[PDB]
C-alpha cells in the first residue's frame, strides 16, 4: 500500500503536535517538546501508511523546515479557534508552502483546533471563507476530545489522491 507524507504547519501553540500525537498514539499530551511518526490506517477501504512530519519547535525560516516541505506531500494548515493571530498567519505558511514546493497547486487541509476551548474568537463562517479562497476543505478539530482529528488527516489524504 501507499505511503502518504503529511507535514503540519502552523503557528507554535496551536496543537500542531498534539493533533499529531492524538492520531498516532490516541493520547492528548498537556506539553510536547520537539519529530515524524508512521501509521498504517485505513481510508475508503484502502490501506496505506501515514508519515506524519511535525514541524514544531523549527525556526520560522530554517533549513530544516524547508526541507521538511519538500518531503511533503500534502499539508495541514493548522490555526486555534481562540487565537486570531495563528489564524491570521495561515497565508505566511501558505506561501511557504507554495515557495518550497513551486507549484500553485498543492494538497491542503485547513485545520482549526482546540474547538473544545470555550473561548472562541474566529467563527467557522470566517475559516471557511479562507479555505474557499484557497479551494481547499476546512475541518475543525480537538486534539483533546478528538472531534475532527481523523477527518483532518484523512482528508488530506483524500486530497493528495484527487491530486495524483
Ligand atoms: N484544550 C486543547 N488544548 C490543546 C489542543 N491542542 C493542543 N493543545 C494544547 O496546547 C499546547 C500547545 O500544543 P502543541 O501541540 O505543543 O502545539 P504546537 O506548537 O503547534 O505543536 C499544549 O499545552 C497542548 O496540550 C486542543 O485541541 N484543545
Amino acid at each position: 500500500s501507499t505511503e502518504y507524507k503529511l507535514v503540519v504547519v502552523g503557528a507554535d501553540g496551536v496543537g500542531k503536535s498534539a493533533l499529531t500525537i492524538q492520531l498516532i498514539q490516541n493520547h492528548f499530551v498537556d506539553e510536547y517538546d520537539p519529530d515524524s511518526y508512521r501509521k498504517q490506517v485505513v481510508i475508503d477501504g484502502e490501506t496505506c501508511l501515514l508519515d506524519i512530519l511535525d514541524t514544531a519547535g523549527q525556526e520560522e525560516y530554517s533549513a530544516m523546515r524547508d526541507q521538511y516541505m519538500r518531503t511533503g506531500e500534502g499539508f495541514l494548515c493548522v490555526f486555534a479557534i481562540n487565537n486570531t493571530k495563528s489564524f491570521e498567519d495561515i497565508h505566511h505558511y501558505r506561501e511557504q508552502i507554495k515557495r518550497v514546493k513551486d507549484s500553485e497547486d498543492v494538497p491542503m487541509v485547513l485545520v482549526g483546533n482546540k474547538c473544545d476551548l470555550p473561548s472562541r474568537t474566529v467563527d467557522t463562517k470566517q475559516a471557511q471563507d479562507l479555505a474557499r479562497s484557497y479551494g481547499i476543505p476546512f475541518i475543525e478539530t480537538s486534539a483533546k476530545t478528538r472531534q475532527g482529528v481523523d477527518d483532518a488527516f484523512y482528508t488530506l489524504v483524500r486530497e493528495i489522491r484527487k491530486h495524483k
